[PDB]
């Protein structure tokens, strides 16, 4: 079966030496993060979901990577904390993890940024950002093949300069931004796939957001399993 | 007669140490990519030549080097690969370093990348790539005088991201990006010999394809003598 | 055209360095031996050929190598010395070195020591061993692909005892003796080429030997050519 | 054929690194100088030949030395320039080495000083003295057997001492200094061959300008395809 160890070693093609080193990372993360990663049960985190904050696409980009869609507007930062919805993004990545295409081609992220206040930043510690810059770069068996920020307010980047010095040259070439005329260079990386709301054809985010939430819920057994 | 020595010797303006090198380099490249290099009969690329992908100018520019024309969108990445396309480019290469006028005063290479999609870059590979960088750096016998690039798509960058770091700051410096408002800013490099299609007064790019097919169609003769 | 530079690239695998290394010595060993190199008209060696001691098959062995065919027994070391006996390869070298596939394979030489006395050894002196090995090593552009000695007698091993100190490793893999019951496994490396004498079907020495000398004789305009 | 090559092999013995040298030397020197090498074309000293500034003897010296004269009383400073005069130098010079047997014999050149002004020595600059002296040493493909010079007046040897320091040895050995009474000393060196005005028996230095005047017009073509 597809061992524990296999996603690994895919997401550092077949290296055993750096599949080792993730690992390694892996684990030391989590032991550093338990407010994230001690209990990745839906149940603390379930109203983010029904507020409309997380999706999933259904279809790949074109070279098969998975799409995720963040709005944050729809975090009230208030209710759930930054830990909170941290915890989100380590849920899904933990399910999506298990399709082996995922794992050979990597996943993308979208970051509707639109309505950032400075309820959000505050949330946002040193300690916080350096936790983001880790599972982006060498924590997590996931390979982040592109991150898009779309509609970010100018007191965002202040933020994003917290991030930037603990990223890889690698990943920091991968993140875009694209301001509030997105649609247009959106279309040109996600064609067909992406959500009314964003250019796209077919389905609302609404609908997608309620398509993954259930498929969370639904994924609780599996998600209590892998808590210590 | 012009000795096979005298195009490596103009290419490096007579400094024999230099000449040498890419003389070196020449040969090693050639043995290192023979998909590329050991057959250059036009007979495997003829429908790339016929579908419009590849012409060159019948004049050429202000400092007199030869310019070379290539449309991406020609090219069926289904039908011919990345190594079919390479062929092209070296075909001609060799063609035009026979012209005195082109050893002294270099090459001048525009690449129409309108329609460019994720299905053509797939084919360029990190193989691929610094295999680029080769022969415009150090490992042909033509001085790359200028790259334009014109109606470049947001995900070409990557590809190009590729190759950047492979490549000299003189090859850098040489390297225009013009977007899709191109006519203005390639017109004042180019003046008077531009093709209808680019802002150009007489001739169209159709004719100009079908020249260049049946001067590389004449020269069948002369690309199987340099096979190996 | 197959210029004078290109038989010593492909002699070393389009290896730059190599191949101007192995012209360097090609020059040297000519300029230390003119008693060998200096005037290659057949003339002063046209009677060791009548007298049937060299011959050149016709077909190539299995790996396209051309076969070179010795008999020690036809050269009357009174009459000829060794210096006139190594005239002779050094006249077949150059000019099967013409053939471009000659070029590409290399060459694998038969000598019959069948008759091999006390007269032949005192000709080859430590000086006209170490040219031996040099010309077989890295001073002559032919590929020594094999050597092959059959009927050699005891007494023989002295004398390749002066030559074998001065041999790469590659070259002394390549070395065969086979003794008097050579026939099989003579065979197993030249199949249907060999001459009746050597277990062949169809032609004899002699013929083979009559046919090189009037290749050679007719080849003389340009062996004097390469004469300085 | 006599490769472009062979000249450079023959001025150094069949030393390949040496003849490299020299061959990127002649490459460096024609390339700092274009004012004396770019164009060899006889147009623009044709009034220094017609002078009877220069001539060649039909006849070698006893060791098979091309013969050249020079006469500075013909060589007007007001007309024509240090760059004209070396020029003419050139001009011979690639053409007599065309000639295998002056490959391996070398040159030897004889200047009738007399007549050699102030007016001379003003054109002869620092810069003039050291390309001067990089042509009789290591920068063109003709070994320099020997200079005479004769009737030098006592102001001359200021020029010479310009020229000295950046002479190798062994061309220093191959000056000679006759003086006004030159006549015996040079007919030991020039047996037979010199012409009437030097001691000779036949011809006169009129018939011998003439006769290499024609021979550099009709060889203006070749000139002119040497010229970069
Ligand atoms: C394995 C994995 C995890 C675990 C992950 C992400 C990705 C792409 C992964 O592959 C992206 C999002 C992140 C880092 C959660 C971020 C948590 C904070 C609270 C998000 C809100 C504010 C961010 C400042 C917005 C920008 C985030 C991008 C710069 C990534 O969690
Ligand atoms: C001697 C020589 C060769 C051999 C040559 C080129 C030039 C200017 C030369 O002087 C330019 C084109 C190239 C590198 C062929 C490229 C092959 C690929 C398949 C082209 C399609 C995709 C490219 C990623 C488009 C951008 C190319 C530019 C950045 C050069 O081949
Ligand atoms: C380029 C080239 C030359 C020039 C050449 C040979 C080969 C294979 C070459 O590729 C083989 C023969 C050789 C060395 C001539 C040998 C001269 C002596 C006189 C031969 C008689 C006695 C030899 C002791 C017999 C054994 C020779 C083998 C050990 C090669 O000349
Ligand atoms: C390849 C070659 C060249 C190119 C050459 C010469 C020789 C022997 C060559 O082999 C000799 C003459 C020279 C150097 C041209 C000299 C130019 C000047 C203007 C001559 C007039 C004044 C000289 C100060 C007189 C003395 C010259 C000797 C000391 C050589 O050009
Ligand atoms: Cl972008
Ligand atoms: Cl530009
Ligand atoms: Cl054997
Ligand atoms: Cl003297």
């Amino acid at each position: 079966t597809d061992s524990f160890l296999l996603r690994f070693l895919r997401a550092r093609d077949f290296d055993l030496d750096l599949a080792w080193r993730l690992l390694k990372n892996y684990y030391k993360w989590r032991a550093e993060c338990p407010e994230i990663s001690a209990d990745l049960h839906p149940r603390s985190i379930i109203g983010l979901l029904k507020a409309g904050y997380h999706g999933v696409l259904r279809s790949r980009d074109p070279t098969g990577s998975k799409v995720l869609i963040y709005r944050i507007a729809h975090w009230d930062p208030k209710v759930f904390t930054a830990y909170d919805v941290f915890r989100v993004s380590l849920i899904t990545s933990e399910l999506i993890v298990q399709e082996v295409e995922t794992q050979r081609n990597g996943i993308k992220a979208i970051f509707d940024l639109e309505g950032w206040q400075f309820s959000h930043a505050f949330q946002i510690t040193p300690s916080v950002a350096k936790k983001i810059a880790a599972v982006l770069t060498d924590s997590f068996p996931l390979k982040v093949r592109g991150i898009h920020l779309i509609n970010e307010p100018v007191i965002f980047h202040a933020v994003f300069s917290m991030i930037k010095p603990f990223l890889t040259e690698k990943i920091k070439e991968r993140i875009h931004m694209h301001g509030n005329n997105y649609k247009q260079s959106l279309l040109q990386h996600f064609p067909d796939i992406l959500p009314l709301e964003y250019g796209g054809e077919e389905f609302s985010m609404e609908d997608i957001c309620q398509e993954w939430t259930n498929f969370i819920m639904k994924s609780e057994d599996y998600l209590s399993s892998i808590s210590e």
